[PDB]
């Protein structure tokens, strides 16, 4: 594949969730209707909803959920979670 360094990522007990993962899960989010996606995004003035996230970068499917991001449109709000033995917030590692 191309080369490229490491890019700004969350580290969810180990695996790294790349920014770019997480904002075309924002995307989605936000270009869905509540509840339309299996059940998501869910909604948390500035609108915050939750959406899940996959560690393959491959968009959610449906079923199991081990990460999501909750975030506003623009991300200038853009948390990310793990549930993994209770929901924890993951660490932004930034490149």
């Amino acid at each position: 594949g191309p080369l490229g360094s490491m890019e700004s990522y969350w580290d969810c007990k180990g695996i790294p969730i790349l920014f770019r993962t997480v904002h075309a899960a924002v995307e989605l989010a936000f270009t869905s209707q509540p509840g339309s996606i299996s059940g998501y995004p869910s909604i948390c003035p500035d609108e915050r909803r939750q959406f899940p996230l996959t560690d393959t970068g491959a968009r959610w499917q449906g079923g199991g959920i081990t990460y999501y991001v909750e975030a506003t449109r623009d991300k200038r709000h853009c948390e990310v979670f793990g549930t993994a033995g209770g929901v924890y917030k993951c660490t932004l590692v930034l490149r």
